[PDB]
């Protein structure tokens, strides 16, 4: 994706003799980090920490609905929740790798 084949073959004579000399290091373009490969334990720990860092009871029970509920129903409604995450959302992008066991 970042470098499709089709570039002209490198010529030593052109790089040495011709003026101005043409080398792949002459014209350089800044490159953003395309992707990274994280360890599975780091992925799991980061997911757990991020999930527990955004657990707001006030967000799950918006007013004025939460003001007309007894204790048991409120605690029952706060019992369960779920979260979803995406690879490309992180900077830089992450790619999963492992062995199916």
């Amino acid at each position: 994706l970042l470098a499709p084949p089709g570039s002209p073959v490198r010529n030593a004579h052109n790089e040495i003799l011709e003026e101005p000399h043409h080398c792949p290091l002459q014209k350089y373009t800044r490159l953003q980090t395309p992707s990274s490969f994280p360890t599975l334990a780091t992925l799991k720990e980061e997911g757990q920490r991020k999930a527990w860092a955004s657990f707001d009871p006030k967000a799950l029970l918006p007013l004025p609905e939460a003001s007309y509920l007894p204790s048991c129903q409120l605690n029952r409604r706060l019992a369960w929740s779920w979260l979803c995450l995406l690879p490309s959302a992180f900077c830089p992008a992450q790619v999963l790798l492992g062995v199916l066991v």
